[PDB]
C-alpha cells in the first residue's frame, strides 16, 4: 500500500490561539520572510523579513473571518501551512 | 483552544511504497542532502547532496526493520520526517 511520508520544518513552528498567530524560529535565522494571505480573496494581510527574531506573533483579530495561509521563506524552502481565522 | 499549525515545504515530498522511499523536488534546488537514519540505532543507512535532481528513490528493501528519520537539508532549512520500514 503507497503511503505519503509528511514531511516538517525542524526549526520552525506555528500555532494560533485567540486569533493571536504565532510563529516560532527555533534557531533564528539570518533571515526569513512571512506572508499571510487570505485564501478566498488573495488579499496579503501581513508581509516582512526578520532577522534575528525568534518570536513572531501576529494580530488576526481584526482581520476578515475564514481560510488564510502562511508562507514562511527560508533561503530556499517555502514553507507553508493553512489556517482559520473565526 | 490553542491550535497548532501544521508546516509543510511545498517543493518536497516524500513517499514509500514497497520499501522504496522517493523523495522529489518539485524545484529542482542547487544542493539538497538526504540522510536517512535508523531512529532505534542511530545508523545512518542513507547520506548524500544532491544537485539538479527531480527524483530520489532509495530501496531500503535490506534495510533493518523498524522506523526511520528522513532528514532533507536545503540552505538553512532542516526538514524531517518519520517513516517505517515493514
Amino acid at each position: 500500500n503507497p503511503m505519503g511520508i509528511p514531511i516538517q520544518p525542524t526549526y520552525e513552528k506555528c500555532a494560533i490561539l485567540s486569533n493571536i498567530l504565532n510563529v516560532s524560529f527555533g534557531r533564528a535565522k539570518d533571515y526569513a520572510i512571512i506572508t499571510v494571505t487570505n485564501k478566498a480573496t488573495g488579499e496579503i494581510v501581513h508581509s516582512k523579513t526578520y532577522h534575528n527574531t525568534s518570536i513572531v506573533m501576529i494580530d488576526m483579530s481584526s482581520c476578515e473571518k475564514g481560510e488564510y495561509t502562511i508562507h514562511i521563506i527560508l533561503n530556499d524552502c517555502l514553507l507553508e501551512g493553512t489556517f482559520t481565522v473565526q
